[PDB]
């Protein structure tokens, strides 16, 4: 059972399909309409059902042409407030309903951006986007808001006629409203069961491009050029990773670039992956994000975590995915480069919560703690750091990339536990039981810190790095002059972002080391967001004063977490700048991100 969901659990009854039927009201910031739920019963004289709700105002729920009744509970913190509906007819097992449930969000939906047209590119139109991941879907609409229910969806959407509608789902054409002309509705189908997580819904001033023959990017017309030129290997990632996971089932595979306020690097949505535009580095450099993406497909979507306990079964194998696909493409060398590069990541990590943290365990216990609290790089690099090791226990990447396939297959639509996981491995491995036998499974399954075992990394790409690094670290104030623009002729963007990874993992470093750095490497001219957010933390954390309007500005005029959340806790760090940190949250946080202005919150104490 789902420690995160107030509903009724999947063997009490199960969602099989979801008609949606809403308005979007950017005067009221709500979403309004009706959520039709077709429901099959798995238990005998079945007389009532609880469904999640969050900060929803309900009208009715109407099941056989007629109102019921219904009740909803106590407000428990993040889990929202359950809903008891009292069905008309006891249902017999296998027996399927439908309840059509009229509800109203709150402009303050946790699952929802609103925007006002000053925070768009285009300054005309207002624009909105949803991320239910991992318990939000409930603040949209009432629904068992657990990923261990798989559903199909249609929906009709009545927008403002001058914007656009997308979901994650195929589009399935558009109208003028009949109940208002000023309005369009937009049409959807989702014919592949998917948990409610991945529902999900943009309305704004949107134009296309093609890029591939399954793929258009969508944005605001400012960002399409620079789009299409950024995801143009998005059709080779594709046929590689169909070339992994087997057959593409989603018809389309489309992208939205977000406005910068977007929380996250991206999301997986089935048939319209949503990515923050952090992404346009200009030179492709940050395409591992849309391989990461494109892997969800099989490892997420298709096979998906029971609960959020066992998220780390759709990150660790999505990594994975990810550095293959980036290894095929770049050379094995360049995968070991960028696994090596995520086992720092994972240090750093640890380092943060503390090595006996429960947020290191790989699987972890949710139970009264906010997923949104609990999210760290853990799930992804502790998870992928045990496939890694694995992989070299069993033979290597050919033979593990077999058991890889076979996993997708083998659970395809289904959601599943670490248990079934480990099940089918020793299953499909059986004539390999005595190596799987040799690994700590308690520890690196349920132990906080460090994995056990370092996996073997080649070194070739990460070398010059450490070595620059280290020639910084150890400089003295009389070796400050030997260093030179020349320090980077055959360094890679990626290469320059370990090479900044490696030297924050030692800050602070001396203020004058720090000038030098800017003196001689111009760091401050780089507009790649990775390298630029490790550079200011670097600047930040050794108390460059001047970093400061650069760290404020890096952290308020975009909103991925992943940079914003580090860049204030460091600003909050220096005392120099806290005090214009807390005063700058103060002033961002009613039009930030409801989850982004929570947990910058937190981190400050404010
Ligand atoms: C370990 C850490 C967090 C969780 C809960 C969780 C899972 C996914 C989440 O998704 C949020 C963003 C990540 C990228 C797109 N969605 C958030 C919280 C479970 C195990
Ligand atoms: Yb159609
Ligand atoms: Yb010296
Ligand atoms: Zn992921």
């Amino acid at each position: 059972v789902d420690t995160c969901s107030l509903a009724s659990p999947a063997s009490v009854c199960r969602t099989k399909h979801l008609h949606l039927r809403c308005s979007v009201d950017f005067t009221r910031r709500t979403l309004t309409g009706t959520a039709a739920l077709t429901v099959q019963s798995q238990e005998d004289n079945l007389r009532s059902l609880v469904l999640d709700t969050k900060d929803l105002t309900i009208e009715k729920v109407v099941i056989n042409g007629q109102e019921v009744k219904y009740a909803l509970g106590e407000r428990q913190s993040y889990k929202g407030s359950p809903m008891e509906i009292s069905l008309p007819i006891a249902l017999s097992k296998n027996q399927e309903i439908v309840i059509e449930i009229s509800f109203e969000t709150s402009p303050k939906s946790s699952a929802l951006q609103w925007l006002t047209p000053e925070q768009t590119s285009g300054k005309e139109h207002p624009y909105l986007f949803s991320q239910c991941q991992a318990i939000h879907c409930r603040a949209i609409l009432p629904c068992q808001d657990t990923p261990s229910v798989k559903l199909t969806y249609t929906a009709e959407v009545s927008v403002p006629k001058e914007l656009v509608a997308l979901m994650s789902a195929i589009r399935d054409g558009e109208t003028p409203d009949p109940e208002d002309p000023s309005r369009k509705i937009y049409k959807f189908i989702q014919k592949v069961p998917i948990p409610c997580y991945l529902i999900a819904l943009v309305v704004g001033a949107l134009e296309s491009r093609q890029i591939g023959p399954r793929t258009l990017v969508w944005s605001e017309k400012e960002q399409v050029e620079k789009s299409a030129y950024e995801f143009s290997e998005t059709e080779s990632m594709l046929k590689i990773a169909e070339d992994l996971g087997g057959p593409y089932v989603w018809g389309q595979y489309d992208l939205l670039v977000l406005p910068p306020s977007f929380p996250y690097g991206g999301m997986e949505n089935p048939c319209l992956t949503f990515v923050t535009p952090t992404l346009l580095a200009g030179d492709k450099s940050l395409s591992n994000v849309i391989a990461h993406e494109i892997s969800h497909s099989w490892t997420g979507n298709l096979v998906t975590n029971k609960t959020w306990d066992h998220f780390w079964l759709n990150e660790g194998h999505t990594v994975y995915l990810e550095r293959h696909i980036c290894g095929r493409l770049f050379g094995e060398k360049f995968r070991h480069f960028n696994a090596l590069g995520g086992w720092g990541e994972l240090q750093n990590s640890v380092k943060t919560f503390g090595e006996t943290h429960p947020f290191t365990k790989l699987v972890v216990d949710l139970t009264d703690i906010d997923p949104d609290v609990a999210y760290s790089s853990v799930p992804y690099e502790k998870g992928f750091a045990l496939l890694f090791y694995l992989e070299q226990l069993l033979g290597g990447p050919e033979i593990f990339l077999g058991f890889l396939k076979a996993y997708v297959e083998k659970f395809s639509y289904k959601s599943i536990t670490t248990d079934d996981w480990k099940d089918f491995l020793y299953s499909y491995f059986k004539d390999k039981v005595d190596v799987l036998n040799q690994v700590d499974w308690n520890a690196w399954l349920y132990s906080p810190g460090l994995p056990p075992i370092k996996p073997n990394y080649d070194m070739t790409l990460t070398n010059a790095c450490i070595a620059l690094s280290q020639r910084w670290i150890t400089a003295k104030e009389d070796d400050l002059n030997s260093f030179n623009a020349t320090d980077l002729k055959d360094l890679s963007s990626h290469q320059l972002n370990e090479f900044l990874a490696q030297t924050l993992q030692r800050a602070p470093l001396p203020l004058g080391h720090i000038k030098r750095m800017q003196e001689v490497y111009n760091f401050n001219a780089i507009n790649n967001s990775e390298i630029r957010f490790r550079w200011l933390r670097l600047c930040i954390q050794s108390k460059w004063e001047d970093a400061i309007p650069l760290a404020l500005k890096m952290a308020t005029e975009q909103g991925r977490m992943k940079f914003t959340r580090p860049l204030f806790k460091d600003l909050a760090a220096f005392d120099k700048s806290h005090d214009q940190a807390v005063r700058t949250y103060q002033e961002h946080k009613a039009s930030m991100h409801p989850v982004t202005a929570m947990l910058v919150g937190k981190d400050l104490k404010v």
